[PDB]
């Protein structure tokens, strides 16, 4: 999952250890490896720290208490309902569905038959 | 087991990890190297995530309590009766064997000794 | 991509060696490791084997073998089926009957007699 | 699939190497790294061996090398067999005798005399 | 010990886990790797789930209180004493020694000198 | 270059392989160990298939299919979309529309209905 | 994390060990397989020693507390924003942005739309 | 086949080596991971070397070289030694002599003196 | 040390575990990777099992009680002392030095100082 | 060598692959795997391409393509813009200005306003 | 860090163990591997022994409270500061800087500019 | 270390396991892995073995009591001293130094500066 | 086969790479990974080099270069030494030298005078 | 080899490769899965870069590149330097000074002014 955790780059997450060891802090890099770079972290006994470096063999899980919309996953989501007609745009982070529907993070611009299947995908998926 | 797994996505499953813990979720994705990622998952404290990414290195299994039929497995098992006539159908979710037997998850559509025969081993293939 | 190997059970691959060999045949097994069985292969030279196992090491890559479905020729025989209901959406290429159910080259959505009357003329163009 | 190549020790196969070479001959050994061991195998050059042991990394491909069973003459032999309780279906190329035994390329299913004598019908096949 | 498992398929087995659970339940699959899935399983605690896919790093040992012969190994053995004369037949499930003595789950079939030998043979087998 | 990949699904890739072969598709799918789907991909020879599935160890580099756009042009065609707003920095090969969007050849950055329609005319550009 | 923890050669971290000790000390040296070397350093129970050589495989993660500017990091993020138009010099530890602007670990130098954009950078590059 | 090999120890053995090279000589020693050593090795070239150290990494197959001793002819000098009492069979080619020993190509089962004297009339043969 | 087990096949170990636990049966079969197969074996809380299937991750040594007579390992020693006349024969289980002196378990047999020299290492062997 | 190579992020390198193939362009991303991506790089048949990820397993090695700046040609002109106060050293090809200023072809030792001169002349050397 | 551990060869270190020992003595061996040997050793229970052989896989880290001299990490840091002039030479361990200035343990043998130079550095490495 | 393992072969040494035991007994086998095989060993309960095989992922340490000479070192401190001369005879376990001096472990054999040189070698060597 | 390669520090051995080359030399180190350093060796081109660190995973073999001794010669040169005491003993290939020394193609057995003797007798061999 | 690699830093080598390119040039850092950079180097066809980063898994070996010094000639020279103190040892190829101070084509033995003098002497053979 290094292409879903680079979704939450910048955003808090909790990243337990295989020594018992909980650190929450903004999500700051992250490898092929799973190697993960916290900032602002604290540990459960309320440690601070600018940066923690955390080695992946030692990393159990992360978790996240926050939804969060990847237009990427949308774009999986849309290729197995508009095979061979969806590309994501990472310039400026929408997904096209055939030239004349796009979807944001805040919904499906365009008309006709497409952009209803879309708007209804779509609405899915953010639940 | 990647392509069990694949058959539970969206599925409830409890991963057991070797720090004691254990999480009970939505599977929401599987990758070839077993690195789990569930979807509004809880621990036995209590605590909810919106999700948890599970590195494959400290999960010792995954169970679940659902039945959940496999197409895929059906086929397999068809093949080892019907040697060279069987075709999975990933499209509609189908197995065809022979050119008149078709078995979906509700079961068997055919006539004749083949149909007869598909018939018993669908029943037990749902045990 | 051990999961979308499994979806191709019983359906014609082709797999490219790293020896120069090129094997076409059905998709029997593919397990984790991406280990290859084929049933009834051949190679360039002609030769035909019952069963083929596939070294993983030696796999350069996997290809699909057959065409998608033509959903203009879908179209017309389906107008056939379902007079005054179906129409051919050129915008993504997809093929709707009614007002319930859609059809891409990918499958048919939806359900009842008129979504599985589709499947049955889709999975006949497939063979 | 360790499991697979165990059902066919005492089997003829096929083995191809990386190096270019080709060994046919009995399926004597396989183990869980997919090491291979061949009893009176023979490359295409024709040298015979009593026992190659063939190392796991240089094996890219391993093959059946008989034929599946003609299903059509298995019916007529279990005919003379069995008379008048033979049927063959062509749907699936399977072989019904009586109603309990079916036949496919792949084996006997049923159990009694009547499918202890197909097995050794097929084994017959097999030995030819 | 991948193939000897595999003749268990089917068969109730007890997996010993790293983490000090202990399941027990229907061999369902067996990988090259070793992986595991029971069926119907249940632990110490008595939880029972209808699949259990356990990860081959957490498995100490596999038991089985079970004696169940495995003509594959009887081929192994005749081997030694009939060498360049056996074959095991997976079709059927026998083991051929020459040309004329067939031997079965049930015992030895044939005649002479071949027969008498291996008739002792299996008898020492069953032990 | 999972998470770089990951951001080129749906576009045109290349992928040079170490047996000589070279597919150009769109990127489907990529994994962490670096497996690679393409869909609708063609190699050299010209064969095309629905789907190539590429071991990862094969996979020598993958290369960027589409030129960037030509700055220079986008800046002419955002004039005549914003009379009097557009302005082409040659410093650094910039656009910049009014005195709250910046288009560079990566992307659009602002808020509101100007950025908006600039993010628009970019993927007319991407279009094609 | 190898050309993060580079930045930090000379400064003071702290090193968690898998076996529970913690060493605070100089980072001496840091390897692509992240051994590390410590200088001056001191573990809880206050023993110090002039070196300390740990073994990649028994660290769990290293924090920081300081707050060091990676003129490396800027050099990255301005390429996102110049695309094209952004070199690091080692050197002399400078960003150049086009041929007139550029930026050291101080701020920015030169004038314009440039300069001004990157001055705003530069200061969200401070947090 | 580690335990296999190393049942092979002063026995002579062929080494087909991945860069072309195959080296035939004494199977010295075999380690678990069948790294090999031959000694008084040559190659095809006609070189010898007293040992010769293999990598096992480069090991593509290690064959036997010997065929196995003829049985017919094994019967037919065991009859000399056991006036009346040595059986060849075709079935099987193993040889019975008396009621309590029987010899197949790859040993022989018995105990006591006629058991002991197969076995070395067995080795006679394979020291040819 | 796959060869050396492979000797005790079919005799009684004890395997010792890294999760504690110490199975006792008969070494019933050993791989390359050293994962070991147990017969009739039994742990120390007295359960029985036909087999115990042994991963080899987690056996940290396995023991055995009893003295047995390896005429490979004899052979490898025969080597050192008669260089390049030597010769193990699985078919027999004998040890060949020369042509003409012949080891199995119970001894030499031959004479002369070839035979002199394999009684005394013989008998250091055992 | 992932830090050496970090140093050089927007550098132009040459990167040779084991398929024969060599790729020129500005390094753009270096893993600690060894993964480059290079931005505008060109192969030597010509083609460019705005990213070229490169799988670490296929390099052979990474090689800095810039000349070190003349350090005779940077005391010239060094000279020109601090009058009097510019030495060559021949003994270790070092540039000393006035008496606390240093400067090697790797670099500006110092600080303060000659410094930070002589920082922008090493500069100028490199844009060119 | 082989090549630090190295030049520690014949001097006394500690090196600490997951399984909780101590073990003092001096360095007599260290491989590419990292497995180290110690001559005359002790452990914290006062055993001593002529040689602990210790596997790599068990060091959590080593230590040493001397300060030893490596003129080869002179010759890198001279390196930094006379690009393409210095040499280490491990015939006399001694760094040749340029053609008239060179440097021991002892100190800096020359005059000139760069022995000024070299004499700042040197003094500093001694830091 | 397996070199200096095996100049141990038949020698008594203690092997210390991370599930905690200790093992002693005659060093009777070592491979280049490391595994081990001890004869007639004891653990700290007091049960003897005939034989122990030691995997060697369990081995923490080997430790000896004894001071052992070793010919192969001494040839290889001697490589040092007498560049380009120095060559050990595995068939008489002795080193020779030149054409005139022969080094056994009971001391040189020779005259001259050669003689005496090697006599301080040796003698440093014993310690 | 580390420990037999460091049994054989200062004697000449030959290396054989992957890559095509042979490179011969005094085996000066080896370590447990294989990787191996030659003294003054040289490839099939005549090129001479002081040292050679051989990386493992390119070794495909080492062979030891140094034949072994001629038996009946040394048994004709001992015969000068210990006059009427020496017995060539064709059957093992070894020579015996009064009735408690005894030298086999590897070695001397023995205690005393005349082992310490012949031990220097077989050295010299060597040496040549 | 890690530690003997180290010691070269500085000193030139050469770094052959498995696609045939050879390297020499300055060995500038080794690290410990022996990742090597060489400063200044070249390859057979005459390129030259000031830096070359050669990836660990295609290093085939790592030679020497300069002869070691002639004893004979050292011994010649630090006559002139020390009169009747120099005695050059054929037998080891080894120079006496004085008697405390000892050289061998590795180094110097010895303490003191004597033993300085002689290391520089040594440093003026090995430097050109
Ligand atoms: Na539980
Ligand atoms: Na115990």
């Amino acid at each position: 999952f290094v292409a879903e955790l680079n979704n939450l780059l910048g955003r808090e997450v909790q990243v337990v250890l295989s020594n018992g060891e909980v650190y929450k802090g903004v999500l700051h890099a992250v490898d092929n490896q799973l190697n993960i770079v916290l900032a602002n972290a604290s540990n459960k006994a309320g440690e601070k720290f600018n940066r923690v470096f955390i080695m992946y063999r030692y990393i159990v899980h992360i978790d996240s208490t926050e939804r969060r919309i990847d237009m990427r996953e949308f774009a999986k989501q849309a290729e197995k309902i508009f095979p061979g007609m969806v590309k994501y745009i990472e310039e400026t982070n929408v997904v096209l569905i055939g030239d004349k529907v796009r979807v944001s993070e805040i919904g499906v611009e365009g008309v006709g038959p497409v952009a209803e299947r879309a708007k209804r995908l779509f609405e899915e998926f953010l639940k």
